[PDB]
């Protein structure tokens, strides 16, 4: 595990960089596909899936992995730092000056957090006495990011997208 | 597309926030699998799904999206810097500072890095034209992250490992 101050802060660093092009590259892969160069697409997906090994090379060397019950309390603590304070202020400020876009994918992504929590919460008590969970399938609206297990809405709660656009988990 | 200074702010925090986020449940996805926990895993999976949706809305709502040209253009940018900034340094500072870990994740996403331009330049080049690449196969090493178009080597010249353990995406 790296301990010395300068290099964690370095690997913490490249490991944002890396969360990002990873990111980027998928959003590119997608707009690829839709402007018909499906081996490009193919290029991005590849080179993204390099992007997360080399993300969970610095994950691991900073020690950030551990067990599943640990794993899934560093998620509920992700998920409420950005229900009780990320979103919300940000959100605020979005209106505040008056970026209605900004509005929109803040307001987007705190109610569907709100969820999330909540799931990681209800996974954990599994997971600590030895159970896995029982699902059958997780439906997330590719709208809002609104997401429910098992059983969904006809519509999107949030956003209002009907239930047959919801990518499906199973 | 959003212009405020402190808003625009917030939203590029937000995107690198959701992009680690669904990384980090990516990578405990593959642990909750190996734990025996594949319902889990695929929450995990799901909800890293969510993430990507709301980063792709705040990227969006940025501006940051736009046809394959541009888009292989800021990924030419973003490797270069990876390339001849980022990694050199960091590399640099890890070996000054003994953390032969660090040594270890960055050597390895360097080599990758160079590669990823040089593709990304190449495909831009095709895209520019209208053309899509021609290439069926992208090899990609699940330790280092080394990548390789359409033949995989022998063994990976960076880690080592047997042309069997390349990730194949066709
Ligand atoms: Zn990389
Ligand atoms: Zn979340
Ligand atoms: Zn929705
Ligand atoms: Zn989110
Ligand atoms: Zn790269
Ligand atoms: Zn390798």
């Amino acid at each position: 595990v790296v301990k010395r101050t300068m290099t964690k802060k370095f690997l913490e660093e490249a490991f944002a960089g890396e969360s990002m092009a990873h990111m980027r590259y998928l959003i590119f892969a997608e707009k690829a596909e839709q402007e018909g160069f499906p081996n490009i697409a193919k290029l991005f997906r590849a080179i993204a899936y390099a992007e997360f090994v080399h993300a969970k090379n610095h994950f691991i060397a900073l020690g950030k992995l551990g067990k599943t019950p640990e794993n899934l309390q560093m998620g509920i603590e992700g998920e409420t730092f950005e229900v009780e304070e990320m979103y919300p202020v940000y959100n605020k400020a979005a209106e505040f000056q008056g970026e209605k876009e900004a509005v929109r994918t803040t307001h987007y992504a705190l109610e569907a957090e709100k969820i999330h929590a909540e799931l990681y919460r209800k996974a954990k008590e599994k997971a600590e006495k030895g159970e896995d969970i029982e699902i059958k399938k997780v439906y997330i609206c590719p709208i809002c990011g609104y997401t429910a297990v098992d059983e969904a809405p006809e519509y999107c709660p949030v956003c209002g997208a009907p239930k047959e656009k919801f990518v499906v988990f199973e």
